[PDB]
Order: structure tokens, then C-alpha cells, then sequence
């Protein structure tokens, strides 16, 4: 779920 809403790791490749 590409959602980076308050997230350092929010990288998902």
C-alpha cells in the first residue's frame, strides 16, 4: 500500500 503518511521508512521497491 504506497502510502507514506508519517512513516521514515516508507521505501518499498
Amino acid at each position: 500500500i504506497w502510502g507514506c503518511s508519517g512513516k521514515l521508512i516508507c521505501t518499498t521497491a
